[PDB]
């Protein structure tokens, strides 16, 4: 019924396939920090499968009344972020062994970034859906600071193999996480200038490469290893 099925559809198969490979990958490992992000790193793109595939089947999608318009709001994304995410920080936190009041900021940054972005997603006046935008790409900001400014600092102290692997999940992780607050604000979400099946295709490449890409990248590295 909606074209963009098919992006769901190709999603759906990679997370799925990732999530095996992931877990594939992490049998037999007895590193105890190793088998801390396989499990971390795993689970993610089991949690965006899952919601992957409900969204294909027609689950997860509403139509929020503004602007006018009928505009159909994907709001199951907003369960899979929620909790992806938050194993995305805490892969980097123990990454870099970061200490506890880092992550709980961390953390506490994520929850408001996801949370308010899904009222966005779903308020009906036009208005203040861009302002929840703005609260969220503010957390996400502080976010992004912590990991550029504070994580990096962190991660040059560690052996050298630790700092090597950060910093290209810090530069994937910067340079896709960026793209989510824009896409949105153009999108259905707001403008309304990206019609959905485009916005869907956009967050996918994103979401696989900020999972399957992202945790590919990780999981291939020795720095896993204490």
């Amino acid at each position: 019924g909606r074209p963009e099925w098919i992006w769901l559809a190709l999603g759906t198969a990679l997370m799925g396939l990732g999530t095996l490979y992931f877990l594939v990958k992490g049998m037999g490992v007895s590193d105890p920090d190793a088998k801390k992000f396989y499990a971390i790193t795993t689970l993610v793109p089991a949690i965006a499968f899952t919601m992957y595939l409900s969204m294909l089947l027609g689950y997860g999608l509403t139509m929020v009344p503004f602007g006018g318009e009928q505009n159909p709001i994907y709001w199951a994304r907003y369960a899979d972020w929620l909790f992806t995410t938050p194993l995305l920080l805490l892969d980097l936190a123990l990454l870099v062994d970061a200490d506890q009041g880092t992550i709980l900021a961390l953390v506490g940054a994520d929850g408001i970034m996801i949370g308010t972005g899904l009222v966005g997603a779903l308020t009906k006046v036009y208005s203040y859906r861009f302002v929840w935008w703005a609260i969220s790409t503010a957390a996400m900001l502080y976010i992004l600071y912590v990991l550029f400014f504070g994580f990096t600092s962190k991660a040059e102290s560690m052996r050298p193999e630790v700092a090597s692997t950060f910093k290209v999940l810090r530069n994937v992780t910067v340079v896709l996480w960026s793209a989510y607050p824009v896409v949105w604000l153009i999108g259905s979400e707001g403008a309304g200038i990206v019609p959905l099946n485009i916005e869907t295709l956009l967050f996918m490449v994103l979401d696989v490469s900020a999972k399957v890409g992202f945790g590919l990248i990780l999981l291939r590295s020795r720095a896993i290893f204490g």
